[PDB]
């Protein structure tokens, strides 16, 4: 998995077209959102994530809410940014692996947010540019899942 | 290298806190700066492309100008985004090969600009969200 961490001012979204045949099935106002004061997560989950969803998924809630921890911010926003990445995990493992993360992130007391998945989508941000408002993190498997 | 590409309405960017012990010594004018739909590549020079900056470079700027010609950017962004890699070029190297990108988009008749280099920047961007507006690319010797 490639994370890119932005501490911004605010994220604004807007979903403009599907990019998969059969896209995250949203409501009409799921389409756009907006969060203030907010680490944007930006995530791309690679193919060698497969093997762990749970093991990689547990990594990346530890390693965001660590850097929220030092930027001081109550708010997260899962964002789903396939591109990160040249070897990108199949489009259900990806789902699957960035709704752990989200519901992780939540589990940890924060306001959480996230974009549809399946989607090209428009975005607006505006990182703060303090020394650690704009990191990246590679988080992958140790060891294949047990299931 | 690795080059995320990013088809924006705009790229706004403030210098703040140096991020290195001796960067790009510029003016109050260069402190800030905007430009309007453009291509705003995101680079990243890695230890690699120490080997030899003006293949890595040469490639960039064959691959970053076929992407502006597929979505019609006339304006092109060349912005410093070091975290995009875990092995970094040194910053002289770095810095040169930023510059000789910079250098032959110009060439090629693009209106380029780029942000000042060895700085934390503030910076506020809005993808256009287009199939073609998100790409990423990696180019070593
Ligand atoms: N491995 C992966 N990691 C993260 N997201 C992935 C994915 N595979 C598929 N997606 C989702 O499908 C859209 C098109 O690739 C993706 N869309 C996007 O990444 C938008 N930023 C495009 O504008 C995303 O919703
Ligand atoms: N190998 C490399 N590739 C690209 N840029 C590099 C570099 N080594 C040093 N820099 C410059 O020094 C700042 C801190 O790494 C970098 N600053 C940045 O990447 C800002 N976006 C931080 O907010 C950049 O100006």
């Amino acid at each position: 998995m490639r994370v890119l961490l932005i501490h911004s001012d605010y994220i604004e979204y807007e979903v403009k077209d599907k990019a998969l045949k059969n896209p995250e099935p949203i409501s009409e106002d799921m389409k756009r959102g907006r969060m203030e004061e907010v680490l944007v997560a930006f995530i791309s989950v690679e193919k060698v994530d497969e093997k762990n969803p749970e093991e990689v998924s547990l990594k990346a809630i530890e390693e965001i809410s660590k850097v929220a921890e030092q930027v001081k911010a109550e708010n997260v926003f899962v964002y789903p940014f396939a591109h990160l990445s040249s070897e990108l995990a199949k489009p259900s493992v990806a789902m699957d692996i960035l709704n752990r993360v989200y519901q992780g992130l939540k589990e940890r007391g924060f306001n959480v947010g996230k974009a549809p998945f399946g989607y090209y989508m428009a975005f607006k941000i505006s990182c703060k540019g303090h020394p650690l408002a704009e990191l990246s993190r590679t988080i992958v498997p140790e060891e294949a899942r047990v299931e």
